[PDB]
């Protein structure tokens, strides 16, 4: 278990921007789907304010059965962090 402040409980575009860098490691359902399906996304839409919107539209387009995995993976991706990246702090 890590320390600090209870993981910010609030889904917002402010976070997506972050997960966008993790790509396939995106801890989000939508921010992840695009990262994979649309690898060159950034290219198509350089301006975040414009790209983020593309992540939503594309996400909604997909069917629940399609997000099924992209929905769980995002959650599991959050765990990998805590586990992996083994670090020792005094």
């Amino acid at each position: 278990g890590s320390s600090g402040s209870s993981g910010n409980a609030q889904r917002s575009t402010l976070k997506w921007e972050k997960e966008e860098a993790l790509g396939e490691m995106a801890t989000v359902a939508p921010v992840l789907y695009t990262n994979i399906n649309f690898p060159n996304l950034k290219e198509e839409f350089p301006d975040w304010t414009t790209r983020v919107k593309q992540i939503a539209k594309l996400w909604r387009k997909a069917s629940s059965q399609e997000r099924a995995p992209y929905v769980q993976k995002a959650r599991d991706n959050r765990a990998a962090l805590r586990i992996n990246k083994v670090q020792m702090s005094n």
